[PDB]
């Protein structure tokens, strides 16, 4: 829990593969 | 486009942009 950004992008993430987004197109992306 | 597609490409580069680290993006996985 180290920033107020972090928090929010962990945030993003899960809402992401929540969403649908699979886990080959979140690295594909951020990888 | 469809909407969902859209925001979730909007957020996807929205994270690229606020530099997120390759531990958050493994931790997140």
């Amino acid at each position: 829990m180290v920033s107020k950004l972090s928090q929010l992008q962990t945030e993003m993430l899960a809402a992401l593969l929540e969403s649908g987004l699979s886990k080959e197109a979140l690295i594909q992306a951020l990888g």
